[PDB]
């Protein structure tokens, strides 16, 4: 679709055989979700922004299908106030910002 | 244009007669500039981030050019990671994500 901005690029999700809301967010290099279960391996990591850093677990190579379309790639899970899909997967999906 | 996401969309902007460069995030409410001078007065604002909220500072109707693209609205100066273009005026100039 065309998605304007007048409020929240929110999409729905699938992860981990869960649905949830998340925003498009062109502005974050890396998937952040709120906790939940992933499998294999992770790798501890910090990002950072307004308001400073949390703590993330970084999984690599994780499905999630993102308002209908397929994309694989690291998915940091945490504490995040907002689910969020970065620019990892944005790309993978084809998402382009257009002015 | 048509910017894809392989890398940080960051463009150039112009507020105050300068040259800045700034992020394209459409997961930021707001414009939020680091610190400079800018006219008139200002009125205070909480923003929320990945780390926390924050206060910072709310000019309204500033100038400001966004990629060669001409806008005038709220920009808000404050502790910010890096000069960001938020949906207030990714709007403005017509900006949507699309997939
Ligand atoms: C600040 C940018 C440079 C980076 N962030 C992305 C931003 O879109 C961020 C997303 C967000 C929205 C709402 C609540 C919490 C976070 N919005 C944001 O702060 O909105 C503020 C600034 C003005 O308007 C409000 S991030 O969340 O720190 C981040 C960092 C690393 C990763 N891998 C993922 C995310
Ligand atoms: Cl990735
Ligand atoms: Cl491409
Ligand atoms: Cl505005
Ligand atoms: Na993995």
């Amino acid at each position: 679709p065309q998605i304007t901005l007048w409020k929240r690029p929110l999409v729905t999700i699938k992860i981990g055989g869960q649905l949830k809301e998340a925003l498009l967010d062109t502005g974050a290099d890396d998937t952040v979700i709120e906790e939940m279960s992933l499998p294999g391996r992770w790798k501890p990591k910090m990002i950072g922004g307004i308001g400073g850093f949390i703590k993330v677990r970084q999984y690599d190579q994780i499905i999630i299908e993102i308002a209908g379309h397929k994309a694989i790639g690291t998915v940091l899970v945490g504490p995040t106030p907002v689910n969020i899909i970065g620019r990892n997967l944005l790309t993978q999906i084809g998402a382009t910002l257009n002015f």
